[PDB]
RNA sequence: UGUCGACGGAUAGACACAGCCAUCAAGGACGAUGGUCAGGACAUCGCAGGAAGCGAUUCAUCAGGACGAUGA
């Protein structure tokens, strides 16, 4: 794990194809944009389990 | 862009190899954890630009 | 309708028997005291309309 | 004294002829709408104290 | 002169009209409540220098 | 009722004779210095009650 | 402003609704006029009743594969 601390409106990067943007907060909620090719998946942890258990949305 | 919201301490996933956790907020800052293999790089956008600047003789 | 602009610690008078005091202010909310006799009823609007919904007749 | 903590834009009632609305605050000033018949006299205490000196609104 | 040590949520007093309350700490920062009549002034040492040198009313 | 946020080593003032200094912190404990004239009293809230409620001289 | 939904690829959506302060007004009008965050407030927000009633609060810097460190 690599942990950072960034403000709202800032940006982060993964690999050479993936970008992340912290769009803002709403109380304890944190609104996060992800930007990746459809060659890779992105979901909430509660959702990720469905695409990995029975692959409910392949694409 | 795929936007997801998370409450503090909740999690997100990317691909089949990467996990993300929003650890918490402090003011307008957000402590964010990134868990990926060293097979991929991770950087904030202000550092990412250096990996796009070109580099030699790694660690 | 008669509009007035009353500052913290000042008072309005109604009829010959009712008086109103702005005891103070707390941002977007206001702390108002009513000085009417128990011969007349005083209630919030969301508590006046519950009275006048019909519940005053005997069992 | 009957006391209420009222937000701006909420309302209050007295007897069966009078209604009050807290139109808003302007700093430590408080804009109040008073909605009684002209059958009742309705002024700030400053004014009321002359009217009860033995008169009505002067020439 | 009086030196004393008090923990968060405890109280201290001056004269017959002044109260001090430690609301709590944040690292080296210490949030303090001060309760005195408008008969007396209160500011931090930075601002106090005005009340000594330039005052709140000219000649 | 004023509220301030002072850090260790800094000062606050009351009236035109009284000075307060935050001497430092130890966990929850907060060490404080008070400088007032002989014309006034100063104690912690525990001891203050002896000067308010029971007094240091009888009738 | 907080909360929720949303396998959604959208700088997205849904639900419940978020600045501060002075001057004039016997005025019946949701009146008029001007300024603007180290203050006189536990900064705002919630509950309720004939009582001048009641409960509860942080921000920022550095930075690497570490649920990172630190300052105010």
């Amino acid at each position: 794990m690599l942990i950072l601390t960034r403000k709202v409106g800032e940006s982060i990067n993964i690999g050479d194809d993936i970008t992340i943007t912290i769009l803002g907060v709403s109380g304890q909620q944190v609104r996060i944009g992800i930007n990746a090719p459809k060659d890779v998946a992105v979901h909430r942890e509660e959702i990720y389990q469905r695409i990995q258990a029975g692959l409910t949305a392949p694409d």
